[PDB]
């Protein structure tokens, strides 16, 4: 049942669509609105899996493993948007850490060899210099560093261009900043990095062993790509949800209701009633039987809360954007090409224990944090069980405080004892891996564990298995990265390929938008982002795409926030949260995970810690 | 001025285009056509350039360069059709020898590594095993050899499927045979050899040494890419023509008439008028004060000669195809999407004079062929000043005779004197390496020689000025590759980036489609090639892009070849030439080619030769 005219339309029930939803509802009484979502599930490319495995130790009990198929972590300086609207929905008490390495036991795969991280610094960093024909003023250094010398190096020359680093520093960094006369964004960073005199085997180097290949080889321009370089320090701190990062959107779908939230329904077109003055939505249905419908309502406003490709495909097919001027409608394709398309993919692969261990190694055991290789493995993330002791224990380590051999002790067999609930592997890659993937992916039958009942009673609907092939070449680059002969084969699979589809004959539950985006060449992203606000008369494009923050869910708020400001009169929610509590969302996030925290670590950790 | 109504409507002027009006005309009388280009010249991805340099040489005279922006070489087995077109229009007295090696002294940079091919094959082919962390099963062996060794295997697994391996071998090849029980166009050749359990390091090694790595890393699947891979063998004997590919398509204008070709009119749409039965084309001319017009007329048939990317905006904008049911309209939009883009790139630096000879070096001189590389170069071809002694001394070459001393020394000379004429090197890549020249190209002032009409006089109007950031990078890549300090300014320069735009802000002087397609995965391409014949009713589509020989200019032959098959009742040119002739163009173009070659070589060379 979908109504006849609503004051606002809202396209897409991502993060953006939600939110927008919300606020209006909220904060502008606005309560005749509807999302229209073309999938069978809320929440865009924000996707967890919760797993209950069935408890078969020695000893009907269910284990339940958090998984992600998109987002999975964030901060909390930085992302003051996404900070209030956690505080606002009251999620804070969800928020657990998410740990970035192993105390240099992390893996790392290049050029045939598999080490750790540890073993890369021995030596003044002698094995990449053996990897690596490098040039003399390379070697010796960490790679990581190479990327961050170069940054003060920019920043060196441009003087005319701070503590917390926002999308403002990264907006003028990459538009005023530049290089031998011509400003970051007209640069890509491979030229930027050769025209600098580095070696192409150092800048392979970089691209292989930062897990992440695109800010390289990509279309897009040198200074975005910094913006996500330098997104990940030594010294992060990230945090996620315990459930996933799913819980956000489901409480934003909570506090919305299941009611004016429409899926299986995709927005075809949009035409513009000039009589009546209102805009004009062809839409596609598919009821609960399956039987498809065709059908068509009014809106006085329009919020398209859509990536890149998805707003091309209505811009093309759209009488409300045909019958514009040339000169505009040509202009407005133009900006849409302005931000490119990154694919992403993560194909997770659970098993009832966890074999990376030293109990199952016989090395140093991995624990958390990227493991890299130049495989077309990109990285990979382990996750394991929930586990209330476990959090604790991760939260004791956040602090970098010095543990009594007892406190010491206990964390020991805390981070021993995951190994023996079940847990998964993430496959975490970009750019220029995907098409290994891709063909594996859909090539021959998929993979099933047998007796796949008798472990895990539900299985999510959003979970496509990984193919049989994806398993058999996942499973020796594992063997490869963790340096063991010993693999075992998955429970249970999922695949999810963020890469955008033109054809047809893909089903629904297949079909999933380009991963992330990031500023194209040539880009005045101050411009587009401006024009793309409200680029007809009360139609309104908002999401992470073409944001200030692109690749991160505060991108989405802040980019549907100019969306609320120009068409709805609403602030930002970061400054709207300061006016009604006296103080920031970083400063408030703060002080109250320290709490929950502190909690914590002495209920499990240290009952006699102090802060 | 532009007509009425035609019988026949041409869209697209390159080789697909202008062959089907010249088929026509002379093999059906149909003289009511016309032909719709977009561009400013005539050929499409065929396009030569000839300098006449200014002789300033110590001793008004000009020396000639010929050097190619797109298509090069050519065989005279395998490729009938076109065998028979040069032979029916007269072009075989053109025909000169193509090299592809200079007795081992071509040069390859790898892994920061400049050496030669001979140096490649010093024992047992060490340099590849010290260069790549390679597995025990693929040392010792030259690269190429693998992809040698593992057709033979793919060959011997499929014995269900021939001493002129053409089309017919290659469609049968990736549609019948399979690996592990999925044929060859459901895989990609990276997830081949992965299968077949080659290490990573080797698979880097293969697609690097082969200099065009697309083949690996792109979408399209592996039956296809390796009828690339064994289009080069050792022993090919590739032949041009003396003043460039555009030769053909030229001496096809000169036998259509410019009166019935119309330059700079874009066909912008095609709708069909219901009752006269009637294609009724939207368009848009420039005249030649560059003042924009925008017509429309009919015709009975219509032909379109388009890639891809060119055949979808049309598909996208023209009421013939809106208006047409969903599925069929569905269904063929996927079908274009089956062939897949890969673009190319071709970067000409000319020089008064070549330092890569020993005389520059102080090296083993280099002569012809590819010089590979891992760098963004992909491969180097060497272009040198036209003059007719050298093609004679290069014909002599052709027949691995063996000179008595008098003729090896005269060869001699005629080897080095070429270093002392005008010459060009020529950047060749694809894939992986597009993008980095792409930001290059677009970024800075554009690269002028000072006086540069002291020396060439005319410019060619095709010529597109290399950025001065991509002539500084070229530069020191050069350097490398060629081991040598000395890598002087060109005197000319040109780019050209085979890879479809969907900008409105570009010239049309820069508007380039994509450089070759490719199967992709997936693909059965005996369905897709049928289907897209006569896709509506007297609408035609043919050129390369899909044809049963993608890359080549055979393959847009016959492709155009089954349009006038279906539409017009001609057999395929080469059974028309067999018939006409009683024998082949292959039997017919090798026995004129061996009487000139004979006659040049007794000419210029060792006037007592015997065959
Ligand atoms: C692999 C991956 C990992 C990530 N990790 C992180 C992370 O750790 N931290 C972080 O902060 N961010 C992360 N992100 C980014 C985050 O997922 C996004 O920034 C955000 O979720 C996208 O918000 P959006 O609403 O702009 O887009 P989306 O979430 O993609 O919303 C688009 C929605 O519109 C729907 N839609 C499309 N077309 C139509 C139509 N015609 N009619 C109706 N509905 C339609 C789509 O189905 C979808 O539901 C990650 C992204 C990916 C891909
Ligand atoms: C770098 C490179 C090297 C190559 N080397 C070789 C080689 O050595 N040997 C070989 O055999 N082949 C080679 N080829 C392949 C060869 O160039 C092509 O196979 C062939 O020339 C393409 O023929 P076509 O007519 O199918 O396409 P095109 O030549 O591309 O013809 C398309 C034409 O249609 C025009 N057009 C597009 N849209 C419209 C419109 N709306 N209205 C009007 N006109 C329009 C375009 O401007 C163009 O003129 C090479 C190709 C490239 C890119
Ligand atoms: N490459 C990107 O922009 C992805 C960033 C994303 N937030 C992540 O966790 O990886
Ligand atoms: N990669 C391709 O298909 C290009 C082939 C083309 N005939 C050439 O000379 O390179």
């Amino acid at each position: 049942s979908i109504p006849k005219e609503v004051k606002v339309a809202i396209v897409g029930a991502g993060m953006s669509g939600l939110y927008s939803a919300w606020r209006l509802q909220s904060e502008a009484n606005v309560g005749d609105l509807a999302i229209f979502e073309r999938s069978d599930r809320t929440g865009g490319r924000l996707d967890s899996d919760l797993i209950e495995f069935k408890d078969n130790r020695a000893g009907g009990s269910t284990i339940t493993v958090k998984e992600e198929q998109g987002g999975m972590r964030f901060l909390f300086e930085g992302m003051d948007d996404l900070m209030a609207l956690f505080l606002k929905l009251g999620l804070e008490d969800q928020i657990v850490p998410f740990p970035m390495n192993s105390g240099g036991n992390n893996r790392l795969y290049f050029r045939g060899t598999s080490f750790s991280v540890n073993d890369a610094e021995q030596d003044d960093y002698h094995i990449w210099s053996a990897l690596y024909n490098l040039d003399p003023s390379e070697q010796g250094v960490n790679p990581k560093d190479i990327i961050n010398v170069v940054f003060n190096r920019i920043l060196q020359v441009n003087p005319q261009f701070p503590e917390v680093r926002g999308p403002e520093f990264w907006q003028n960094f990459r538009l005023q900043c530049q290089w031998q006369g011509e400003p970051l964004y007209n640069w890509s960073l491979w030229d930027l990095l050769t025209d600098m005199g580095y070696s192409q085997e150092c800048i392979t180097m970089l691209y292989r062993v930062l897990g992440f290949n695109g800010t390289f080889l990509s279309k897009m321009n040198a200074g975005v790509a910094y913006q996500l370089l330098e997104d990940f320090p030594a010294d992060v701190e990230f945090r996620t949800f315990k459930d996933g990062f799913s819980t956000l959107p489901n409480a934003l779908v909570d506090k919305i209701g299941k009611d004016k939230i429409h899926l299986q329904t995709s927005i075809d077109s949009i035409a513009f009633d000039k009589a009546d003055s209102k805009y004009v939505l062809k839409y596609t249905k598919i009821d609960q039987s399956g039987q498809v419908s065709e059908g068509k309502f009014k809106a006085e406003k329009v919020i398209l809360g859509l990536p890149r490709l998805a707003l091309e495909k209505l811009f093309i097919a759209s009488d409300a954007f045909k019958q514009l001027p040339k000169k505009r409608r040509d202009e407005l394709w133009d900006t849409l090409q302005s931000t490119s398309n990154q694919p992403l993919l993560k194909i997770n692969l659970y098993y009832d224990t966890a074999w990376w261990g030293t109990g199952m190694t016989g090395r140093p055991a991995v624990s958390f944090g990227p493991n890299f290789a130049d495989l077309p493995t990109g990285s990979v993330y382990p996750f394991y069980a929930l586990n209330d002791e476990l959090a604790a224990a991760l939260m004791y380590d956040e602090r970098h405080a010095t543990p009594n051999p007892d406190t010491q002790h206990k964390l020991d067999g805390i981070d021993a004892a995951k190994y023996a609930r079940p847990a998964a592997l993430t496959i975490y890659c970009d750019y220029l891996n995907i098409n290994f993937w891709s063909a594996l992916q859909n090539k021959g039958e998929l993979y099933h564990h047998p007796h796949e009942s008798e472990l895990v009673e539900s299985i999510p609907s959003d979970i496509f298995p990984a193919s049989e092939a994806v398993v058999q070449q996942a499973t020796q680059f594992f063997k490869d990265i963790f340096n063991t002969h010993y693999v075992p084969q998955p429970t249970l699979t999922s695949a999810r390929i963020w890469e955008g589809n033109v054809n047809f004959n893909v089903p629904e539950n297949l079909q999933f938008g380009f991963g992330v985006h990031q500023w194209a060449i040539g880009a005045n992203d101050k411009e587009v982002i401006e024009d793309l606000v409200e680029p007809l008369p009360n139609l309104f494009t908002c999401g992470e795409a073409y944001s200030d923050y692109q690749g991160w869910v505060e991108g989405a708020l802040r980019s549907t926030d100019l969306v609320l400001q120009k068409g709805f009169g609403l602030a930002p929610l970061s400054e709207v949260y300061e006016q009604d509590q006296g103080r920031s969302s970083s400063e408030a996030i703060q002080i109250a995970y320290r709490k929950i925290s502190n909690k914590m670590i002495m209920e499990y950790i240290d009952p006699n810690f102090s802060p």
